[PDB]
């Protein structure tokens, strides 16, 4: 797969499971047309989200359910989610988009390589 | 001001001059209502983009063209921009900075939030 | 002061209150001298560590006593501290703002460079 | 192996090749006894280190040759090297030691498992 999506928690050092993620592909009246789904595993990780055929260029966002997160190990969390919004290409390699949460601040980094 | 904009540069260790910053507000409509704008200052800072009579109850989207600077500074980011979206003042109002930290492949944001 | 500190709580959300900083300069020795130590204050900053007379060149340490802020909190954190390492002053004065983000299991720390 | 070093870098997003990481454990007068190095992999990977019998309780730090990755890349850096101080245990896992490096900055996350 060439989008890969990983989350960590930084409150417990650990992944985070069961989280909630959306990508969704930007459309020609720039609304942004659902695209793939799924839930972070055990490892914290979400593979398998697309192919090579169906990831062509364009802009993508991924949205990440942080909140539900929070909310889940009874923490008041900031964001209502966690945003990474990128152009795939120019020109022609695997994403991994990675993201770092604590209640009140989240990085997220891309890992491009290939 | 509730609410204040800092944004920094990890590759130089400085203020991000210049910095275009949209702010907007979910309407009942679910749609995003554009709230308030502008650009950051010498300091990487941006004040006085509302005021605690108009900075009502409701959820914001802070979007700062990440983007366009690194464009400028010859570098083709990953990101099209930072976006920030949270709720405010749900349990009264509060006083919001919105920080973040800029490299080309990657961002931190965090929020610091204190009682007036 | 050419030397400042800046801490904030990841998980609050708000600077970090009294928190120790202690700071390094290394001898000749190769062995680090107490340069210079303090408290955060309410806006989790620490002003006037030292004076442009005083701040040499050098390799200087910083370090964040995180382990006590979380533990004060009931929480026992991955950290014993947060420790920033840089050479300064190398191609003449500058202005050092330290910025420490803190988490149990995470930190980041920024350097943010002026010309005074 | 019950510890690992994976660092990214934040610039071109990418696993930071070539880098060197020392390990020391803390010694009874204080001082820091060298214990396990090497250089991360294609993959900014560490593996290797230690084993369960060697890494036992105690205050290890964990050290980053960031500078000098800096320097390969033609990019003047802030810090000397990125340093983690940790305690392991109590009580009895894998830890996962993950830098984010940006020349004026760098970020540090443990993931601890098991």
């Amino acid at each position: 797969c060439p989008l890969m999506v990983k989350v960590l928690d930084a409150v417990r050092g650990s992944p985070t499971i069961n989280v909630a993620v959306h990508v969704f592909r930007k459309a020609a009246d720039d609304t942004w047309e659902p695209f793939a789904s799924g839930k972070t595993s055990e490892s914290g990780e979400l593979h398998g989200l697309t192919t090579e055929e169906e990831f062509v260029e364009g802009i993508y966002k991924v949205e990440i359910d942080t909140k539900s997160y929070w909310k889940a190990l009874g923490i008041s969390p900031f964001h209502e989610h966690a945003e990474v919004v990128f152009t795939a290409n120019d020109s022609g390699r695997r994403y991994t988009i990675a993201a770092l949460l604590s209640p009140y601040s989240y990085s997220t980094t891309a890992v491009v390589t290939n």
